[PDB]
């Protein structure tokens, strides 16, 4: 699980 | 699962 | 599963 | 499953 916010 | 917002 | 909003 | 909005 990767979750990301960029 | 990969999630990302950019 | 792979969710993206670019 | 993939889901992209760009």
């Amino acid at each position: 699980t990767a979750v990301v916010t960029n």
